[PDB]
């Protein structure tokens, strides 16, 4: 199955991929999702493929919701390739804007402790028996992040607090500096 020329052209101009790369990703996408419409269950499936033994089910749902840009309940190829482009090849600022969207569950422009607790709980569930005290619970992790990033101590992180606090921490910068998962 191949992408219509005018479609690959558009997706090439909107992502950090070449035309060949867009075509290769379309083929992988379809081999796995012949309908071209990825549902949350088949998304959760794929994360298990990458992260067996743990329980990525909740984290996969949160990630699915960011991929599902128009909030229609399915991931189509245009959403898939754009989310891949930013998460794997975006600049630091673009990656941090995308991560903010992940944590901001209700899309109101802030990340609250509870929202972040929900995501970090979900991450801890995914990894699990795959840590130091001071960071052995999602609660301790969220406390550390808010200590570092919540500059006006109001229990919320704005985009700018999240971006600057992330750029201050070398481990985070290291995680966001990957290109295709390689630095
Ligand atoms: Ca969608
Ligand atoms: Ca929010
Ligand atoms: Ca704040
Ligand atoms: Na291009």
């Amino acid at each position: 199955s191949k992408l219509k020329p005018e479609v690959v052209e558009e997706l090439t101009r909107k992502t950090y991929f070449t035309e060949k790369e867009v075509q290769q990703w379309y083929k992988g996408f379809i081999k796995d999702c012949p309908s071209g419409q990825l549902d949350a269950a088949g998304f959760q499936k794929i994360y298990k493929q990458f992260f067996p033994f743990g329980d990525p089910t909740k984290f996969a749902t949160f990630v699915f919701n960011v991929f599902d840009e128009n909030k229609d309940g399915r991931i189509e190829f245009s959403e898939f390739i754009q989310a891949l482009s930013v998460t794997s090849r975006g600049t630091l600022d673009e990656k941090l804007r995308w991560a903010f969207k992940l944590y901001d569950l209700d899309n109101d422009g802030y990340i609250t402790r509870n929202e972040m607790l929900d995501i970090v709980d979900a991450i801890y569930q995914m990894v699990g028996n795959t840590l130091p005290e001071e960071e052995n619970t999602p609660e301790k992790r969220v406390d550390r992040i808010f200590a570092m990033m919540d500059k006006n101590a109001d229990g919320k992180l704005t985009l700018q607090e999240f971006q600057e606090g992330s750029k201050a921490d070398p481990s985070i910068v290291q995680a966001l500096s990957l290109y295709d998962g390689l630095v």
